[PDB]
């Protein structure tokens, strides 16, 4: 089970990990929506795998 | 912060929550990839919001 999912965004260290960086059928979830959207807007790659960012998904945990 | 992110798949109660159900620019992450992919294969809606499932994203937590 992913025990690190409850830690804050690794970029701003303030908001929760709710900005999923999607590339193909995988995603890296380590940033908040705010931070992740700035990377997409700036045409930056995924911070952990450097693949292109297809979209940011605002991720809820029901 | 999403303290329920580290609980198991609400469907199979055995695998981790790594199957993000994506609809538009939002996602609900409460199931594993295995369970979520069965819903997408059967064209079932999102279990919590009933929107159509565009894709399942295999979600990693770096
Ligand atoms: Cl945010
Ligand atoms: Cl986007
Ligand atoms: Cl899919
Ligand atoms: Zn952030
Ligand atoms: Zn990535
Ligand atoms: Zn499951
Ligand atoms: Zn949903």
């Amino acid at each position: 089970l992913p025990l690190n999912a409850i830690e804050p965004c690794v970029i701003c260290q303030t908001r929760p990990k709710n900005g999923c960086i999607v590339h193909g059928k995988t995603g890296h979830l380590m940033a908040c929506f705010t931070c992740a959207k700035k990377l997409k807007k700036r045409n930056k790659p995924c911070p952990v795998c450097r693949q292109p960012i297809q979209m940011i998904v605002l991720t809820y945990f029901p």
